[PDB]
């Protein structure tokens, strides 16, 4: 069936994150085309993460990560608890988005998972607006007093009010009142939202949808293409500070199918088991993947063992042979 990576020790979340990667079809195709040829062999993270969607792809034993772990540097534990779910994640993406410059394949990478967004400063009775344009990859959405996804994003693009001890320093104005917000502009054919449940685990109950609809929070909607995200992984945790594990669950096919990726054992599952149970109110989500229904089919382009060129085939072909040891 579908395949996974071994608990070779302290690694966390990074085996979910990999499993969520490998799965979306189109940045895979992407980093099989990457030019390692000359990379060293073990310095090197794109050819790092070639060889493990490699052997996602083909093995038929739990995938080892330690050439992963060793080619970025978080070696120990410390390491992944210094940081968040979507740094791991840049780490990996930037290293990628960079290796396929000058390539067939560059700006994949935005391609999938960039997305915009407007920052503004409005003065209640003077005529002064800042205005800034940003791009995200991810989202980090608050849950605490909020019942579910859609009231996070409520919660997100709120408008702050600034007030007294708290006005704008409006420069040649002077301090004024003023109300800060953010507003959509794109929203991504990847969709990556982290929910904060940490300040510790915050348990509380938070829902989501396996059909999202976006629209209403675009500046611009579209009629030809409209904001509807289909669920494709479920990032777990179970536990507290002393003992917790990490779990992720796909519907890789984004057919409603899913599975279980528990480190090595990947098992089919129910969608329940997949959604509702991951809730919370103790074992629950702190990311979630959606992928635009309009792009479904191309980020979710199937894969042949022909869309991975000879030329790395040899190099880890070869590697694996090297293995033999007494
Ligand atoms: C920008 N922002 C704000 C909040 C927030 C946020 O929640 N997320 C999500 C997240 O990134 C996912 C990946 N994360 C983890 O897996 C956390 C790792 C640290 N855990 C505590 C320790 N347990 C043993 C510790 C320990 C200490 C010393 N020696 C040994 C062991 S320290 C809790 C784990 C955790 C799991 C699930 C949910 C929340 C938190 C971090 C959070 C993302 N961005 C956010």
């Amino acid at each position: 069936g579908y395949v996974g990576l071994k608990n070779q020790g302290a690694t966390c979340y990074m085996n979910s994150l990999l499993q969520t990667l490998f799965f979306t079809n189109q940045l895979r195709k992407a980093v099989y085309m990457m030019p390692t040829e000359g990379d060293d062999s073990s310095k090197s993270v794109p050819l790092a993460l070639q060889r493990v969607f490699y052997e996602l792809q083909h093995s038929d034993k739990p995938v080892g990560t330690k050439k992963l772990t060793k080619s970025f540097g978080w070696e120990t534990l410390d390491s992944f608890m210094q940081h968040d779910v979507q740094e791991l994640c840049r780490v990996l993406l930037d290293n990628v988005e960079n290796k396929m410059k000058g390539t067939c394949v560059e700006g994949t990478i935005p391609k999938l998972f960039r997305g915009k967004m407007v920052s503004y400063i409005q003065c209640k009775e003077v005529d002064y607006r800042s205005d800034r344009r940003e791009d995200y990859y991810d989202i980090q959405l608050s849950i605490k007093g909020k019942k579910n996804i859609f009231e996070s994003f409520v919660d997100y693009v709120a408008v702050e009010q600034l007030d007294g001890d708290n006005k704008y320093d409006a420069g040649e104005h002077g301090l004024q009142e003023a109300e800060k917000g953010v507003k959509f502009l794109t929203l991504p054919p990847v969709l990556h939202l982290q929910l904060m449940r940490a300040m510790i685990k915050i348990n509380d109950r938070f829902e989501f949808p396996e059909q999202l609809p976006l629209d209403e929070f675009l500046q611009k909607t579209d009629p030809k293409d409209p904001a509807n995200y289909i669920l494709h992984a479920v990032l777990v945790h179970s536990g507290d500070n002393h003992g917790g594990h990490y779990v992720v669950y796909l519907n890789p096919k984004g057919d409603g199918k899913w599975c279980k990726f528990d480190d090595d054992v990947v098992s089919r599952c129910t969608k329940e088991e997949a959604i509702e149970h991951n809730y919370g109110g103790c074992t629950n989500a702190y990311m979630l993947v959606y992928i635009r229904e309009s792009k479904l089919s191309e980020v979710l382009q199937a894969v042949t063992d022909h869309d991975i060129p000879q030329q790395l085939v040899e190099r880890l072909q070869e590697e694996k042979r090297i293995e033999a040891q007494k």
